[PDB]
């Protein structure tokens, strides 16, 4: 009676969900965004570029770390709770390697 | 002026980075190709160093 996942999950405390961003996914996406932000900041790089399109760049990075999306809250909540209840009634039983 | 500057850094930048594998066989498999070839030829080889 237990069964192992990538991800962390927690319980969702309320019952009316509403977007956040205290969530692991998210804090990847960041990591992500964040990284190539200081890739499109270096002396043997951007001098490369033109100014717009530095511009661009980051003006783009910006908005796709805080792009909105329910999705890294729906696999940290609520995902794991509907697999617990789908994972009996089921003609092949779960088979897990830790 | 402004932004063709630029461009001739980006330009130059990535022809210094082109994936080309020339150079490598020009060291690695070339010269034994060469040695290869060489003995078989109806002109043999004639060099001055």
């Amino acid at each position: 009676e237990v069964l192992l996942l990538p991800i962390d999950h927690q319980p969702a405390n309320v019952t009316t969900p509403t977007l956040d961003f205290t969530n692991e996914l998210t804090n990847w996406r960041a990591r992500v965004c964040e990284l190539m932000k200081n890739l499109v900041d270096n002396q043997r790089y951007q001098p490369g570029w033109t100014q717009s399109l530095v511009s661009s760049m980051r003006g783009t990075l910006g908005k796709l770390k805080l792009i909105k999306s329910m999705t890294p809250m729906y696999l940290q909540q609520l995902a794991p709770v509907e697999l617990a209840v789908i994972a009996p009634m089921l003609p092949f039983p779960p088979f897990q390697v830790p």
